């Protein structure tokens, strides 16, 4: 009844908190494969030299 | 006899006033339960930002 009621109102809350969450780790991702993005093009073009050489 | 009837009627009223007593601080025991549903759920919420820092 009293913290049975309370702990409905605080899960809600909660729930609502993990899906936002989730979606601002979310943009996390796609910033993090831009980063990969330059390790490979940028290390790709170190092969080009190395391989030159 | 004069004492001993007096302290009859006088002891009938006291252990009604104890019976009602112990009924007024039965009110006074979930109302301070519903103060630590706060201090427990508010608490819980700080252990969730903590948590994530």
């Amino acid at each position: 009844a009293e913290p049975n009621a309370a702990t409905n109102y605080a899960t809600e809350a909660m729930d609502s908190l993990k899906t936002q969450a989730i979606d601002l780790i979310s943009q996390t991702w796609p910033v993090v494969t831009t980063v990969v993005v330059a390790g490979l093009v940028i290390r790709l073009f170190k092969k080009f030299s190395s391989k030159a050489v």
